[PDB]
């Protein structure tokens, strides 16, 4: 089975309420809230500490209309991607401090020029409704559309199957697949740290394990022929007892919310835009990351050779080359074709 149990789910779904309420001024509007939750053990016999990272809201996306080519804009405003992206802007943040060679860090070195996370931190994702796309397709192993990659519809409210309306969003269940191989990370930061794997996935409203074990982990059922540090991750899946209530009422906000770790302040982005409400790049776009990278950059002893973003990415051989073979692995097994954008919006520089 493979379960996270009630009480753990509930605990994670708790901290999660309590940092949300903590941060927003009394009103519920969000519909899709999510987060990164670290559990650290302090010994392996006594309960672990929860500490909420990363959270994001958001149901939305931008057409191709408003794609900015600077790396200002955001492609993907559902809480679940803006909560990784937060979540990434930390281990960013972290990365720093260790190379400053400070000791509160979530990191230690691993005696090849690359950090890896603590033994004693389990990250888990906290998601209040299942991901879009296969995560809410609910099937019994005998079926059409069940198992196929999907892409995000009309600004993100609803997934249809990849043609087997020019380039578009995967959804959130793909997103999260692909994480389930590549780590949570990003091709940039696995220049620096080893894949950061989730340890567990906690799942509000629409939960069947079945439906989730399929669309988050076990998906392709074949992938292997792995690399280290790459594997096929096997989180465990946990549905928390109570939920703040569906609420399909009228309709859904354009606004998407963030926050993580050592910032004072919820940043809110306009989902359509694809930045801040004030109309200014949101500290979770391409460019953003993109500034940390090369702070760390001069703050490693290495040296980088890069024209763009693009080539920056392209470094990461180890992960380009594992997820060259889970996309073919998905093709292969009839999932359909990865949509990735053209290379031309990651080729800036600055
Ligand atoms: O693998 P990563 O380092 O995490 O880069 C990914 C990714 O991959 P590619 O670099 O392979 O293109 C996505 O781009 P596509 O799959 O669409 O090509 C992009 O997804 P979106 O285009 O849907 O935004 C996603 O960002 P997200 O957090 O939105 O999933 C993010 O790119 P960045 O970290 O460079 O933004
Ligand atoms: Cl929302
Ligand atoms: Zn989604």
């Amino acid at each position: 089975k493979n379960e996270i149990s009630a009480e753990f789910s509930d605990s994670i779904a708790d901290a999660v309420q309590n940092r949300f309420a903590a941060l927003l001024q009394d009103e519920n509007q969000s519909k899709v809230i999510a987060a990164f939750v670290l559990c650290i053990y302090e010994g392996e016999d006594v309960a672990p500490k929860l500490k909420v990272i990363s959270i994001g809201t958001g149901t939305k996306c931008i057409s191709g209309e408003q794609i900015g080519q600077k790396g200002e804009t955001l492609n993907d405003c559902h809480g679940e991607i803006i909560a990784c992206r937060g979540f990434r802007q930390f281990l960013y943040d972290e990365l720093v401090k260790s190379l400053q060679k400070k000791t509160d860090v979530i990191f230690k070195s691993k005696g090849n020029g690359k950090f890896v996370l603590k033994p004693n931190i389990k990250v888990y994702l906290y998601i209040n409704t299942a991901p879009c796309g296969d995560g809410r397709v609910f099937s019994l192993h005998v079926n059409k559309t069940a198992g196929m990659l999907r892409t995000k519809i009309e600004n993100g409210q609803g997934t249809i199957p990849v043609p087997e309306e020019r380039l578009r969003t995967m959804s959130c269940s793909d997103k999260i697949l692909k994480w389930n191989v590549l780590g949570v990370q990003g091709a940039l930061l696995s220049l620096f740290i080893e894949p950061i794997y989730l340890h567990g996935i906690v799942v509000g409203l629409h939960y069947n394990y079945d439906t989730l074990k399929r669309a988050l982990i076990k998906r392709i059922a074949k992938m292997d022929s792995f690399s280290q540090p790459y594997q096929l991750n096997l989180p465990s899946l946990g549905h928390p007892s109570k939920i703040d209530a569906v609420r399909d009422t009228s309709k859904s906000t354009s606004n998407s919310f963030n926050w993580y770790y050592g910032q004072n302040t919820v940043e809110a982005v306009n989902s359509i835009t694809g930045q801040t409400v004030i109309q200014t790049p949101s500290r979770l776009c391409k460019l953003a990351f993109f500034d940390k990278l090369r702070l760390v950059i001069s703050l490693s002893s290495n040296r980088f050779a890069f024209q763009t973003y693009h080539d920056a990415k392209m470094l990461a051989k180890e992960y380009q080359s594992t997820k060259e073979y889970f996309f073919k692995a998905l093709s292969e097994s009839l999932c359909g074709k990865w949509i990735g954008k053209p290379y031309e919006h990651d080729m800036f520089g600055y």
